[PDB]
RNA sequence: GAGCCCCCCGCUUCUGGAAGCUAAAGGGCU
């Protein structure tokens, strides 16, 4: 199962390059269907502190899970922008409980693919080493954030590493903040692993790092939000000799609604690969409007009030599950989880 | 001493010790070995063997210690040494205190090595690093030089700089303005694992001592007296490359160590004639240990894996984990039990005196403009036991 | 200050040999 999802990856990634750490989350109508990739994302780096706008204008993970994963959502508000009456059947939106909100179909699904193990509680092993996790060790499942000048991490301006942030999409859903206010948490079908695949560490690291001590975590969380335990698998062959070419700083970024118009950025700095600096499309600033404008065709006045950090407070039921499952994280013993300055998320679209 | 003496001792040894074993050990080798002399007319017996040319690679690194992260043959030379102080240690007692190499220091706290003890290095070539930027032809001749005082030579400010031994490239390179920081699973997702080169060890043993940093628990720092090499000596290189070169700018760097760490200035030398059949390609991997205690017992392991040459990959006796068993073995028979419940890296921490003249030494070297240490990532030093 | 090549050093692919890569240390030519 996950050879087909590894080969779509490489073979859209293949041709949209014709004219590697590579990432992709990839939806499958049915089980029928093949599948097509729809989010696609390169890059190894992360910036620095002398990169880190206020205004944010610059991508701050180039990582390849993190792009994939902020393509998605701009492949997502291209989907709620196409729903309509006419269209409702052949969408994969359908109408939730009570109305208000939409959320995605039974039949559709999600999968991702990462070409080799996440940063952080992913590659914490040896040649010595349902789900099935390993805590063999009072030092695993801790946190663990990005390094400057290095795809590794350390245990705890300070950057998650991407097995912390699968985990907390596994807790709090795909969608992100802005899109629970029209839209239920998504949650990852399952994960695929090219290289460095260990079935007890990545388990522990992605889901089960926080049901280690029994149920008494999910009974408070409130619905809709779940643990996630999505099904982890690898590829069946693998490549022997390990990789050590050295891999450029560029990242590549693309999503199903933009055709063939990939986009190409530095990891060092965070922006568009060019003389005049672009602004990156997959940045805060492109999906605050992108938002406004979901806003402004659901005619919900309400929201265009609020800039980012007041629209991505106002949705209280995903507020209140991160700061449920922050609190969750320290309580076990893992350290606090570091969020950047409100001053950050405090910019009001022109 | 004698350089020729303490050659010929060396290859005696190996020989002996590797006389009728498997044909494997034909090839082309690098020989190290550590020679103690007990007084003035002691003939000399070796302590100390190491072999090998490789290091591990970045996959095969362990978390709870397992590997050997070097093997070339000084490293495994030093490493047996260690195994040598550990028995010796064992064997003392208060019945048997004017044989042992012993003696109670100030206090008796710690003991220390008797002032008629020395301890002598021998390498088959040059180390690498900082000793070897230059042609076999710039071979000096042999001299008996009665001066002890050493002529280092400051040519370019290229040389003095710090280097490691990279994995799967070639060569002996700088700690450049590469700031890739060494993690575990950056190095296991496919960065360069990069070893400090075999000339800056060195220079760590004769500012720190040969010891390492858990023994200095019960000993004073033990340092070395004479290096002979048996191809590619230079004395205004080898000199700068293992001592001098921390003496550049001053003895302001002597006077900020506190005794009883100090600087070390063995006497250098060159073999009489080397041995001209060194042919540079065939250099295989396997690599060769042996201790005093030993007796006729050889460890060969593979110097690619860190492992016991062999299907069962075995642990290796020089290992951080069987070094770590012989130190709580000491601390019990020593009746030190407030040591006995610490891990290895907070054991390690617990000698406040060698960590702080071991970071006193690399913020010198990093001031006075020679590069910065590569040290191994922190959840590979401080490992689960 | 730029460019080119001449030599010694740990890996992959077709007992031996051949090819390629690795980035440092000296040299020559315009
Ligand atoms: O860009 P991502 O890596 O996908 O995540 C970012 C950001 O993380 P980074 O700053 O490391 O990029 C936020 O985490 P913080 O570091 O700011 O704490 C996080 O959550 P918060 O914005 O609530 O802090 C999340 O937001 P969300 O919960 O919607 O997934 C999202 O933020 P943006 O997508 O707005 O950049
Ligand atoms: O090669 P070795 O002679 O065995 O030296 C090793 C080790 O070197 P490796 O890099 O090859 O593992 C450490 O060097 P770094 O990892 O820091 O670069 C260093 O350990 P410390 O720096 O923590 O002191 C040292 O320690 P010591 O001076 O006590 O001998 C000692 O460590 P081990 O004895 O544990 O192998
Ligand atoms: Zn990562
Ligand atoms: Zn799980
Ligand atoms: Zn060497
Ligand atoms: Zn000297």
């Amino acid at each position: 199962f996950h050879d087909q999802i590894a080969m779509l990856s490489h073979r859209c990634f293949n041709t949209l390059t014709n004219s590697k750490i590579l990432a992709a989350i990839i939806m499958k109508k049915d089980s029928e269907d093949m599948g097509v990739v729809v989010s696609l994302g390169t890059g190894n780096r992360c910036v620095k502190g002398d990169s880190l706008s206020l205004k944010g204008e610059t991508v701050n993970d180039c990582h390849a899970e993190i792009i994939s994963r902020r393509g998605f959502i701009r492949f997502l508000y291209s989907e709620l922008m196409k729903y309509n009456s006419q269209t409702a059947k052949d969408s994969i939106f359908e109408p939730a409980k009570g109305g208000e909100k939409l959320q995605i179909k039974k039949t559709v699904s999600f999968h991702l693919y990462i070409s080799t193990a996440p940063c952080g509680d992913g590659a914490l092993f040896d040649k010595s080493c349902r789900h099935y996790p390993v805590f063999e060790n009072p030092k695993q499942g801790k946190l663990r954030t990005k390094v400057e000048n290095g795809e590794g991490t350390i245990p705890v301006l300070r950057t998650m590493s991407c097995s912390d942030k699968i985990l907390r999409w596994n807790v709090l859903g795909l969608q992100g903040a802005l899109l629970t206010h029209f839209l239920q948490p998504i949650y990852l079908k399952s994960v695929t692993l090219g290289y460095l695949f260990s079935q007890g560490h990545l388990t522990r690291a992605i889901c089960c790092r926080v049901t280690r001590d029994g149920s008494a975590f999910e009974d408070g969380l409130r619905h809709p939000f779940i643990v996630n335990h999505p099904k982890v698998g690898r590829v069946s062959i693998y490549d022997s000799k390990r990789q050590s070419g050295k891999t450029k700083e560029t990242s590549v970024n693309w999503c199903l609604a933009d055709g063939y118009d990939l986009e190409i950025l530095d990891g060092t700095r965070g922006t568009v690969d060019g003389p005049r600096n672009e602004l990156s499309r997959v940045s805060k600033k492109n999906i605050f409007l992108l938002f406004k404008k979901l806003c402004s065709f659901r005619y919900r006045r309400d929201l265009l009030r609020l800039s980012y950090g007041e629209a991505k407070k106002a949705a209280r039921d995903y507020e209140t599950a991160k700061n449920y499952f922050k609190k969750g994280l320290k309580d076990m013993g893992y350290g606090n989880w570091i969020s950047k300055p409100q001053e950050e998320k405090n910019f009001y679209l022109c």
